[PDB]
C-alpha cells in the first residue's frame, strides 16, 4: 500500500495544471523516495522530469514499487475538485487498478474522496550558462516573444541575458540585466558565452508552471538541451528539457 499526506495540497493541482497541457498519459513512478515523473510530450519533443521528495510529504509509506498510468487531463480536473487550502492524500494499492484521492477540510467538517482508474503504462552536467530569474518575468518574456516568431535565440553573455525573435512581422529582443539585490533578481552564472536557438511554444508550455515557484532556471550549453527548472517551496523540482535547434 502506497500512502502520501500532504498538507500544502495546492502543490499538486499547480504541478498537473503545468503538465496537463504537455502530457496526455504519463506513468508515475511511486517509490520509498517520493513521486517521480519523466515523460515526453505527446509531440515527442521535450522532457518533463516532477520530482517531489517523500521527506516533503506529511506521511509517507511505500510498500512496493509502483508504476501508475495516469491520464493528466483527468486528474487535474480531479485536482480542480479540490479546495487551494486542503491536505491531498494519494492512495494505491500494490496492485494499482485504482488510485485515491483524499481532500481534508479546515474543521474536518468536509471530506472529499476520489477515485480514479489507472492503466497499464511500462515506465521508460556540462553546462555554460546558469541564468536565474523571476518565473514571472520568464514567462512573461516568452509570452511576449511568442507574437514576434516561432523561435527564440537566447544569448548569454557576462553582460546579461537577451531573447530574441525573428518572425513576418520583424523581430525583437529582451534584455535581462543582472541587479543588486541578488526571487526579484536575475543573477547570471556565466562560464562560457552562449548562443542558441529554441521553440518558443515549448517554452511557452514550461511557463505553465509559473505558480510553482517565484524563481525559474534556465540553464544552457551548446551541447546539450536547455533545461528550465521550477523549485517548489520544500519539495521536489519540475523540470524541462528542450534541445536547441540545429
Amino acid at each position: 500500500m502506497f500512502e502520501a499526506r500532504l498538507v500544502q495540497g495546492s502543490i499538486l493541482k499547480k504541478v498537473l495544471e503545468a503538465l496537463k497541457d504537455l502530457i496526455n498519459e504519463a506513468c508515475w513512478d511511486i517509490s520509498s523516495s517520493g513521486v517521480n515523473l519523466q515523460s515526453m510530450d505527446s509531440s515527442h519533443v521535450s522532457l518533463v522530469q516532477l520530482t517531489l521528495r517523500s521527506e516533503g510529504f506529511d506521511t509517507y509509506r511505500c510498500d512496493r514499487n509502483l508504476a501508475m498510468g495516469v491520464n493528466l487531463t483527468s486528474m487535474s480536473k480531479i485536482l480542480k475538485c479540490a479546495g487551494n487550502e486542503d491536505i491531498i492524500t494519494l492512495r494505491a494499492e500494490d496492485n494499482a487498478d485504482t488510485l485515491a484521492l483524499v481532500f481534508e477540510a479546515p474543521n474536518q467538517e468536509k471530506v472529499s474522496d476520489y477515485e480514479m482508474k489507472l492503466m497499464d503504462l511500462d515506465v521508460e552536467q556540462e553546462y555554460s550558462c546558469v541564468v536565474k530569474m523571476p518565473s514571472g518575468e520568464f514567462a512573461r518574456i516568452s509570452r511576449d516573444l511568442s507574437h514576434i516568431g516561432d523561435a527564440v535565440v537566447i544569448s548569454c553573455a557576462k553582460d546579461g541575458v537577451k531573447f530574441s525573435a525573428s518572425g513576418e512581422l520583424g523581430n525583437g529582443n529582451i534584455k535581462l540585466s543582472q541587479t543588486s539585490n541578488v526571487e526579484e533578481a536575475v543573477t547570471i552564472e556565466m562560464n562560457e558565452p552562449v548562443q542558441l536557438t529554441f521553440a518558443l511554444r515549448y517554452l511557452n508550455f514550461f511557463t505553465k508552471a509559473t505558480p510553482l515557484s517565484s524563481t525559474v532556471t534556465l540553464s544552457m550549453s551548446a551541447d546539450v538541451p536547455l533545461v528550465v527548472e521550477y523549485k517548489i517551496a520544500d519539495m521536489g523540482h519540475l523540470k524541462y528539457y528542450l534541445a536547441p535547434k540545429i
